[PDB]
């Protein structure tokens, strides 16, 4: 089938990205592993696993 994650959208308010956190609020969670990165930040960010 596809082994894609689908990722959705999150800001709370007081919540910092998981990857080059910063002064900001912006979060995705990914399914099938449950991960917390920002919006995108894909290029810092690791794979899915
Ligand atoms: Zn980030
Ligand atoms: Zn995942």
């Amino acid at each position: 089938g596809s082994v894609t994650h689908r990722f959705s959208t999150k800001s709370w308010l007081s919540q910092v990205c998981n990857v080059c956190q910063k002064s900001m609020i912006f979060g995705v969670k990914c399914k099938h592993c449950r991960l917390k990165c920002h919006n995108k930040c894909t290029k810092e960010a690791p794979a899915c696993r």
